[PDB]
């Protein structure tokens, strides 16, 4: 029992494992390896060392990304850091991206391919 739980719905089916989850909704999820979850509802979603801050995340694989006020829909995201966008997309996959309110700041090392980016 690895899971620092504080006011968290964790489902049975869900996992949370050395990490910690203070007021989220996990549903069928796992959130592993030293992630920090916040007032997040993760809904069949992977995350994995990564921190989320009021995130809605659907339906994705989240990892070594920083969530804020981000809502993630059927995408992957990794080495990245959103607030206040909304992603989305059955094939969107990014890649060690900094965005903010749905525009992703140009850089080299970004990558983003078949993902709708709006501001929410």
């Amino acid at each position: 029992g690895t899971c620092v739980n504080t006011n968290s719905q964790i489902t049975a089916n869900s996992q949370c494992v050395k990490s910690t989850a203070t007021n989220c909704y996990i549903d069928n999820s796992q959130l592993v390896d030293t992630s920090i979850c916040t007032r997040s509802q993760y809904s069949d979603a992977n995350v994995k060392k990564s921190v989320t801050t009021d995130c809605n995340i659907d339906k994705s694989q989240v990892y070594l990304t920083t969530c804020t006020g981000s809502q993630y829909n059927g995408i992957y995201i990794r080495s990245s850091t959103t607030t206040g966008t909304s992603i989305s997309g059955p094939g969107c996959s990014i890649s060690t991206c900094t965005i903010t309110r749905g525009v992703a700041t140009p850089a080299a090392a970004c990558k983003i391919s078949g993902c709708s980016l709006s501001a929410m």
